[PDB]
């Protein structure tokens, strides 16, 4: 389940396709200076954690991006995630 937080350099994201891939999430989230990694879960896709550099360039890109669509019926939802 989703939870928030402060910003954190880990965000949760939930809504996405269900064929998401570590290379989507990668090209999409690489485009900030902050971008370190993801993590999908390769039983559902439907849900994936990224990692970042730092909270704050983390908060910029959960700004930009919550709402996204991955594919059109799968706006990518973010969170915080924890540590």
């Amino acid at each position: 389940a989703q939870t928030e937080q402060p910003p954190n350099q880990i965000l949760f994201l939930t809504n996405l396709p269900e064929e998401t891939n570590e290379m989507m999430l990668s090209m999409l989230f690489n485009q900030f200076p902050g971008f370190k990694e993801v993590r999908l879960v390769p039983n559902r896709h439907d849900i994936a954690f990224v990692e970042f550099t730092t909270e704050l360039q983390s908060n910029a890109a959960k700004e930009a991006l919550q709402g996204f669509k991955i594919t059109p019926t799968h706006a990518m939802k973010i969170t915080f995630a924890k540590k």
